[PDB]
């Protein structure tokens, strides 16, 4: 009662033009391992930073490598739901990108190991009632509702939760965060490096979410109404998240940043997602996915 | 009711030193690309073999990427059972190993492209008894079994099957075969190229399975009669596939080949990895597992 045939040997054999087989041999081509990154002058500028720096710069690493261990556990369910679907090379890409999230966590934990982040960091992250909101709750809620039911509205409200929000916006505000850090005081190259590594990776997570959502709206428009609920439902609690300051707060945020542009950034990257995911309204189904 | 902390924020972050990242971590260095390795020679080469060399090497290219294409599926609910287990060094490495064999899926049906083997090639894999017992029936039974009971009882099992027998005796079985066709005759210098890159590969999955099995046993030596009791039930269905013969088979197997003594290699195969999950029986666990 489990296999009866296998996608690999079946007459024209996987077809690579497919999106998600395209973005498997992109993730191979620029593969980039995390032991190669020297942090050694990041622990030495980690030194000269004032102490409300570091707190601010390690409350904002715990919220990445916190969300990268998330989304390497709470990805899975997808992976199932694409066995469940058929689509094997989707499939196959959620394998690669479920690696590239574990490689991701690896990342930040030895950034934290050279500048000594070695202590608990749970107060960073669950204290945050729009991170825990997300992370503890809405992220696995979404993704583990596809073991039981891996529907296309299923895929697309936890698709809009982990690629268009969790990635598509607020990884990509951190990113821009990490950028008024570090390059304002050129500061932390091996996290800038980090940065930009990652975030090649994440265009790729975030094409392959776009396409989940795109080519379910193609087929049955109602998905364009799933994805406009479940973003309206989470970017609330995203904008809480990037707002919220800690009992220990400065009133002045360390390194000039503005946490409502921050709010606003985000605010703007959910709307590019919005924008991408509705071009395949009224497209047909088989111009979006050629399986 | 999902998640309450993170393992990378707690004290001490990730332990390297463990196993399993370990692993990880050799799996970084050694990535390779299946787009690197040109086929076009191999191609030549299949154009000067006879039929009933091309058949015999079509059976057994199929019966790899069919068994590549099952892992890739089946490893999953493992990912699954670690972090039921809070293992969380162990649920990163196997989303290192899944992605591995998606990689392995890829790199065989590149081969096949490059050859011509594009016809639907199911007759190579579903007319074996024993083929179709392991790769359509008991690995994805034993592994789905850690759904819903991640026991270590249950664990062991499912790395018999997967890490020990399809792995640790099934595979290495074909890279001897591979090995046997392609150095005899100076043929498929891809084919042999891909041979040893799977092959590096596997024997870090091995090395999981064979710590999965020796913590198991190290905790609860009764685990070693669940590794002995699966190994016996498998290596009789292992053996019938080895020795399958289609209805179209040649009197004299192709290359030179001696069925029989593939088994016989097979057996020995099985034989190593029961010794090494034995040498954990009366170590204490906290010597195999540091966590
Ligand atoms: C000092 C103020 C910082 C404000 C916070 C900016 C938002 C950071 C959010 C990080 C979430 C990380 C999610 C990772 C997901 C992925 O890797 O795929
Ligand atoms: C011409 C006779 C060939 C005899 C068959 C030899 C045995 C081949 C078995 C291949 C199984 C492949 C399993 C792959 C698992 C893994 O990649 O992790
Ligand atoms: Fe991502
Ligand atoms: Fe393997
Ligand atoms: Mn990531
Ligand atoms: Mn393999």
């Amino acid at each position: 009662t489990f296999r009866e045939d296998f996608h690999s040997l079946r007459a024209g054999g996987l077809n690579w033009d497919s999106l998600p087989l395209r973005l498997f041999g992109k993730g191979n081509a620029k593969f980039w391992d995390p032991a190669d990154i020297d942090f050694t002058r990041d622990a030495e500028d980690w030194q000269g930073l004032t102490e409300e720096e570091r707190r601010s710069v390690a409350m904002l690493c715990s919220q990445f490598i916190a969300g990268e261990e998330a989304v390497t556990q709470d990805l899975q369910p997808f992976m199932a739901a694409m066995a469940a679907e058929g689509r094997f090379g989707d499939e196959m890409y959620l394998t690669q990108f479920c690696f590239e999230e574990a490689k991701h966590t690896q990342v930040f934990r030895l950034w934290m190991d050279a500048v000594g982040l070695t202590g608990d960091l749970h107060s960073h992250v669950a204290e945050n009632p729009g991170y825990r909101a997300i992370f503890y709750e809405e992220l696995p809620r979404s993704l583990n509702a596809l073991h039981d039911d891996p529907s296309p509205a299923n895929q697309v409200r936890a698709s809009v939760t982990y690629n268009h929000v969790v990635e598509g916006t607020l990884a990509l505000t951190g990113y821009f965060a990490w950028q008024k850090i570090c390059r304002s005081r050129g500061i932390l190259p091996g996290m800038q490096e980090v940065v930009r590594r990652i975030g090649d990776d994440e265009r790729r997570h975030m094409a392959w979410g776009t396409f989940t959502c795109r080519r379910h709206v193609a087929a049955d428009e109602s998905n364009w109404d799933v994805v406009q609920e479940q973003m309206q439902h989470l970017l609330p609690l995203a904008v809480t998240q990037i707002q919220w300051r800690p009992e220990d707060a400065p009133e002045e945020t360390p390194f000039r940043l503005d946490i409502d542009e921050l709010a606003a950034y985000a605010s703007d990257r959910a709307g590019r997602r919005l924008g991408a995911i509705s071009a395949a309204r009224g497209v047909p189904v088989e111009q979006i996915d050629v399986d």
